[PDB]
């Protein structure tokens, strides 16, 4: 729950979360390279808005507790106070994005939708606790074993006040927008129903088992084209206004079309709740 520094041996970099990265550390008190592995992240950037950003992060982190939700194992202390570092624990597999791209041919549809139902319930539990992700992606989500998945990153996730079902970021966005919600694009509201409709765009990244060349991404950028003087964002902006949609995945099941679709209902009080989408999956498998 309080990790020494000088026990915490550096191997390599696992992510890069602008503003501060994610490296894969081994525990080792006894110094004999036997002690386990980790995932230690720390702010690189500086300017006192960030390290609140991380004091929140690992307070938001420390109050989850799901099968479902990467675990918190504690912090980091050395000679401070610079910069104080979350540690969490190591998954070998890695992320999901990268899963399903070596793995395309022994995950069938039921293992699809498997992934699918326990990512569902880590958000129905990240809603309960008023926790609004703003980063659910493919890339986002780790692998624990075969049948098993968890939600990670937590570096733009805001808590939603008493009085309040969304939040404006002030910001704006720094992360592929085409994962955004249209009112997160438009207005920068994010909300548990914005979290819903990123939701659908990894259950089609779920269902392209990740495949570069029709990837969220690539499919968009086909089908919003090359206008004269107009924002790539605005353009994406007039398309979903317009209801135009990414398209079904290659041979995927026709349910999960569907649930993709009512999950970018074009206004957020149409879009179903994640405990509402969660039998829905169990039903199909
Ligand atoms: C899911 C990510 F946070 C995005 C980039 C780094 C990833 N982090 C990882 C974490 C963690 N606790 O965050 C844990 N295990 N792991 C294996 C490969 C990558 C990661």
């Amino acid at each position: 729950t309080i990790f020494e520094e000088r026990h915490l041996k550096y191997i390599s970099q696992l992510g890069k979360g602008n503003f501060g990265s994610v490296e894969l550390c081994r525990y080792d008190p006894l110094g004999d390279n036997t002690g386990a592995l980790v995932a230690v992240k720390q702010l690189q950037h500086s300017g006192p808005d960030q390290q609140r950003d991380f004091q929140r992060e690992i307070q938001i982190l420390k109050a989850l507790h799901s099968d479902f939700i990467v675990k918190y194992r504690g912090v980091s202390y050395g000679p401070g106070r610079q910069s104080l570092r979350l540690v969490m624990e190591y998954l070998p597999s890695g992320c999901l994005r990268d899963f399903l791209q070596r793995h395309r041919a022994r995950l069938d549809a039921s293992r699809l939708l498997l992934y699918s139902s326990q990512i569902c319930k880590g958000m129905e539990y990240l809603g309960s606790r008023r926790c609004v992700h703003r980063d659910l992606a493919a890339r986002n989500i780790l692998v624990e074993s075969e049948a098993h998945v968890k939600i990670a990153d937590f570096g733009l996730a805001k808590l939603l006040p008493l009085d309040k079902d969304y939040y404006v970021v002030r910001e704006p966005g720094q992360s592929p927008i085409f994962w955004y919600a249209p009112e997160s694009l438009s207005d920068n509201i994010f909300s548990r129903q914005s979290d819903v409709w990123s939701f659908g765009v990894v259950l089609y990244e779920l269902f392209t088992y990740c495949d570069k060349s029709c990837s969220p991404s690539a499919e968009f950028l086909r089908m919003m084209g090359s206008e004269r003087d107009v924002p790539a964002l605005s353009r994406l902006l007039e398309l979903l206004e317009e209801g135009q949609r990414l398209p079904a995945p290659p041979a995927c099941p026709a349910e999960v079309h569907e649930l993709m679709k009512l999950c970018w209902a074009p206004s957020p009080q149409d879009r179903p709740s994640f405990s509402a989408l969660g039998p829905q999956l169990d039903m199909l498998w």
